[PDB]
């Protein structure tokens, strides 16, 4: 169990994002948020097992979704927190 | 803007309005999927244009348990904002 | 004691709905404003005739971010008890 | 296994809706009893057509506060799991 | 209008909150049927006079579980839209 | 107190848990019915035992949607607060 | 720093709740407004003294549906935090 | 069975009520606890006596925020069923 | 028309339950996938045979995140409307 | 489209966040009002440009309770739909 | 990251004790359920580091609490479910 | 009177949110416990004075389930009223 942050940018919001990267988690049993940011980016934070950390970035990389992803940066992260489910902000 | 579709076929009791839904808020659209009286399924969707067309396209070809015969696009000029996508 | 509304012009999306519906609850009426796919608002309101009248002259020239062009009131036989003032 | 029903006289605001709800439930329906703008009130119940036509027996002579004058079967090709029994 | 009813006798926690808050539902009425410290219960219910008339029939000599001993009907001048018919 | 009933017969999908759980909430009572696998439904039920001979008794001979085959009155020794009367 | 003041008059179904609350909530301010059987309105309200007196002269002067013969401070030492401004 | 408390003191804002009903709900009590007008909390508790007991002396002795100067039980009975153990 | 069955492998904390869920919803069936003790999760779903099918197949071939071993299909009486498709 | 507003003075606790809200839900706008730790009030508002140069203004001149001192416009490149107007 | 289950018996139900239990696991970090059984019982499933499993398991014994505890029986689960929050039933 | 904390150590997943929480509401404090991306906990809470006080001592030396190494105080300006005591 740990948890990954991503700032995911580009055409990112009002374009389904934040609810596919919510499906797409729940969907490999992760829990986290996906939050709109002011500057145009996508702050995706997911917590499960490293290998379905991986899943995401990948997903979240070359996934199949209809924003425009310019880039993906993993942030680490140091927080333990129990999210309930994947929430969208 | 807004766009309004009528689903005829077997659409009713297939999760057509589920998947159409989860389809929907997967490309950014609003809006709702109400089931009809004589077997259809209204669907209204508020999103870009090109995004309409792409929602319309999968109601059409779209991979589904449902069997769809007919795909109508009404035309209308509704431009109130709607919360999710909702099975109305 | 309801009567119905049928508010054209430039009234979807621009506050008309949260708007006349606070405006009515202040009024101490209850019923609804439902947006409508030719572009309209349907406003069904209940309570006693003079709020109703109030509420009336409240759609066509009160101030508000809309722009009301026409105020169709209708005859309506309808005694169900609405709660609040819904949008949709 | 899905009737429309349109029932008219003094029917609103007189429990009917919710007589109606309750005595579905108890019937094992599921659907809905809508308040129309006319005066009279559209119930959807689904089940099993004994049910459905235990409801329709009960639309007509069941011992209840409002006034029913008519109730006009309806056909209907609805084929969907409404819920619960919801007044509209 | 709106009516004040106040019930003694063994009337807590035998149903009868949840049975009379049932049956003005029936009668379309709206209020509450609140416990009070000393054992009764508070019934306020507000519709049209015959059906609160009906209602306070029921109260009497209506087939319930509770031994209802006295109902007083008292004046309340109360005019609020409640929303159903709530328990406490 | 708290008591288990296990009914067998035609008593799913029939409202038979929605009616149990109405006429417990009018004697009073507090519990749950559960729909099982095999067909049968578990009604758990709480209160003063008079209350409980009037259920248990009802969920014999009482009016019913439901085609009731046998009631399996089982010892139960919980203690539990229940909410209303839930349908699980 | 709560008051408690009792408005009498054509207050209540009115919109004067509303309209209070609604005023109050522009003001800071934490609350009720509250029905009594004699007619009158129970408004309490908690903040800074300022936007109490604000509301005492609103509850006085101010543009509002109902018609206010009396406003009477009351009077209060209660500090629990009121999370809005409710309608009771 | 029911019993009720007057709570008086520094009993408001300092987690009395949220403290009182924590407590309550560990001993297996049902009830409430309102801040009052004149500054006491009112407690309604209900569960075996040999709890009410507890309650009453956690009331008057136990370690809290408040500061409680006065702990009056007043007559018990009421006799209905509370969900949990509000605030209000 | 409820099948259950019994699901077994790494079919916990891996999204299954969630995903199953969305399935059995896209396929316009109710139910639940509820997790076991023994690492199981039991699924029950209602709905037309071959929609039964489609799922049944799903569960053992279908693209997900847990490595299903076996599935099991148990016999069901279970002729219950269940709500959505939920997850326990 | 989205803008940003860092509104400070005496904003917080004087109901600027409700009555800024108030003015969003009026002017048909979406997005939220969150009180920041410095004592500012950080306002986000979407819509038609036109309806963000009403509330820009309302923000600096309109009638209020709070006390403004600076109104400052930012960047927010934002895109996001927003729910109703929310308080943060 | 692991989940046990208890079956606590005795004077249990209606004694505030599913109450007390899901505050005491909550406050601990865990999250599971407290059932009321039919038999008299209360199943106890909570999740969340072994070492946290002890201090609830020990609570449940000797923790001072409005019921009657007379046995705790530790059982051996499986399951791997996240669960949320600490719920009663 | 609304502090800011910073705690850090191993403070996250082992029930300090849930705790502080409990600890401030237990003082009639209002506010939150939000866990930041570094580890920490950011605990907002507002109340009077000696209120903040002893949740400032108990945050340090209360007994707790979590490793505190170091408690700062910071800021604040907030002056805001927050709902109950939640978890961000």
């Amino acid at each position: 169990k740990q948890c990954s942050k991503f700032i995911v940018s580009g055409h990112v919001q009002g374009v389904g994002f934040c609810y596919h990267t919510s499906h797409q988690g729940l969907k490999l049993g992760l829990t986290g948020y996906a939050k709109n940011l002011n500057n145009g980016d996508v702050e995706v934070v997911a917590c499960g097992t490293p290998e379905r950390l991986e899943e995401l970035y990948l997903w979240l990389q070359e996934g199949p979704k209809t924003a425009s992803v310019r880039q993906v940066r993993r942030l680490s992260s140091e927080l333990e927190h129990d999210y309930q489910g994947f929430e969208i902000l």
